[PDB]
């Protein structure tokens, strides 16, 4: 867990970064890495919602133990995981998502790289996005464990969070763990 750390304990918290309103970026492709450990088989760790009248979302989750990311940029809902091993066992793990268009690229720690190619064809932009959304609390599926080093799109979230931004709002059971 290097950089900045939050832990999300029982009942869940909520960490929000919200894009001042007229600069919501619209983006062919996206880049989301961060590292995390718990032990829960169900759970919304990170979110990426676009305004309010679209449906384009990106959701990193643990499904059945499994890590995986969900997004829909207008077309089909396309999703992604790691299927192969587990990663709630309470250990630190890194996890990294890629999104080209259409097409993706998942990567826990060092296994193979995932790469998923929707058979049918899907529209190319993640539109006007709005939030960021940590925690699950929202979608009701608590995280609880640690999340570090939050990478999305250039933002290194939870240093920001941590920093104090303006845009940033943090709820719930969410604390800063300290440093060495």
């Amino acid at each position: 867990h290097a950089g900045t750390t939050y832990i999300f304990s029982k009942g869940g918290g909520q960490i929000t970064y919200k894009w001042p309103p007229n600069d919501r970026p619209s983006t062919r492709a996206d880049r989301l890495a961060i590292g995390f450990s718990t032990v829960q088989k169900e759970a919304v760790l990170v979110r990426v919602d676009s305004s309010s009248g679209l449906g384009d979302y990106l959701e990193l989750h643990i499904h059945q133990g499994k890590i995986g990311v969900k997004f829909n940029v207008g077309t089909d809902d396309i999703a992604i995981e790691e299927s192969n091993a587990i990663i709630n066992d309470g250990k630190y793990h890194v996890v990294r998502f890629t999104r080209s268009g259409g097409n993706a690229t998942l990567q826990v720690d060092s296994w193979p790289v995932i790469e998923r190619y929707p058979a049918g064809r899907q529209l190319t932009i993640f539109n006007s996005q709005a939030t960021i959304i940590i925690g699950g609390k929202e979608q009701g599926q608590p995280f609880q464990g640690q999340l570090s080093g939050l990478y999305y799109n250039g933002l290194k979230v939870l240093n920001m969070a941590a920093e104090n931004d303006a845009n940033i709002a943090i709820v719930g059971n969410v604390r800063l763990v300290g440093e060495v």
